């Protein structure tokens, strides 16, 4: 089998990406950011907290006919960004683009943080980590991705993420269409339940390529790119007037800049980040400072290749037997 869906940013700025999502019988479909940083499928749902959703779809277990109540589990996770959410768990038959999975853990949210509140654009997450992350209690549950890859055609999934544009996630099948060249394979730890792996260096805008091996994860759920100190430091400082502001949080640089490419390595292959997807735009409304989507890493504990990265290649999460990343230019 296989699925396609196409994946929609929820505003002007890429910093997320919203999918449908059809979920029980008959069909509830949920708008849910996809994200290869987790490994929770969770929703608000008719068990949330009133208070605490704003706008939302829904999901309701007690009208879906293949809904069923897994007795005794519950779920909590806390993001990397501080949010958070926790609640009950169900199992009930949820598709993507086509794909079905029966049995599906659908975990529903009885707690869901301001941050999820206020935005009214995502209905939940669908985690695509490792099961080895997934949160629910006192039995692990899987991933989607997890449940669906014996049935698949082949045990991978594409991201192809748009800039400023709707993209697609591909179960099964790599898209020989959707990339320009060849697709540049590299090797994943799943040691901490992430899709990690290693980059091999980068350039600032028609710099030379430095050689320095940089351990990340690919993350569809980080809105930007996180690296070492050094690294964000030698892209800022090819933007006049960009600085550090510990008030803002980041990386901020004048609105009126045209910002330097970066490029990432993928073994010997090159990704090319064009400068205007580093644009997040005023730091509140009106303002002429801007801020950055390259940002430092350093006391986040890890490097994540966000959506910033991500969104620049066409992007292979191959869950063969020895998980491994492709990436193409596109």
């Amino acid at each position: 089998s296989t699925g396609s869906a196409t994946t929609t940013p929820i505003d002007s700025l890429d910093d997320a990406y919203i999918t449908p999502v059809q979920i029980g019988t008959p069909a509830q479909t949920l708008n849910l950011d996809f994200d290869t940083g987790s490994s929770d499928l969770w929703v608000f749902s008719s068990e949330t907290t009133a208070s605490e959703v704003d706008g939302q779809t829904i999901y309701t277990p007690s009208k879906s006919t293949t809904a069923k109540l897994l007795s005794g589990a519950t779920w909590s996770i806390s993001y990397g960004d501080g949010s958070s959410s926790s609640g009950d768990v169900y199992t009930d038959t949820v598709s993507v683009g086509g794909l079905t999975v029966t049995g599906q853990a659908v975990e529903s949210a009885k707690k869901v943080s301001s941050s999820f509140t206020e935005d009214s654009t995502i209905d939940g997450l669908l985690g695509l980590a490792f099961s080895t992350l997934n949160t629910v209690s006192p039995t692990q549950q899987k991933t989607f991705f997890d449940n669906a890859k014996a049935s698949l055609d082949s045990p991978v999934f594409t991201a192809d993420l748009g800039y400023h544009a709707p993209g697609t996630y591909n179960f099964g099948f790599i898209d020989t269409t959707a990339y320009t060249g060849s697709i540049t394979y590299t090797a994943v730890s799943t040691k901490q339940g992430f899709w990690e792996w290693t980059s091999t260096g980068y350039a600032v805008g028609s710099g030379t390529f430095k050689s320095t091996s940089i351990d990340g994860i690919a993350d569809t759920g980080t809105t930007l790119l996180y690296l070492p100190a050094t690294v964000v430091s030698a892209y800022w400082a090819q933007v006049s007037g960009a600085k550090s502001s510990s008030s803002v949080g980041g990386y901020v640089f004048p609105c009126s800049a045209t910002l330097p490419s970066f490029t990432f390595g993928v073994g010997s292959a090159r990704i090319v980040i064009p400068g205007d997807y580093i644009d997040f735009g005023p730091i509140s409304t009106g303002s002429s400072s801007c801020f950055g989507g390259i940002q430092s890493s350093a006391g986040i504990g890890i490097n994540i290749f966000g959506d910033v990265a991500l969104k620049a290649a066409f992007v292979v999460f191959n869950g063969a037997t020895t998980p491994t990343l492709g990436f193409a230019s596109k």
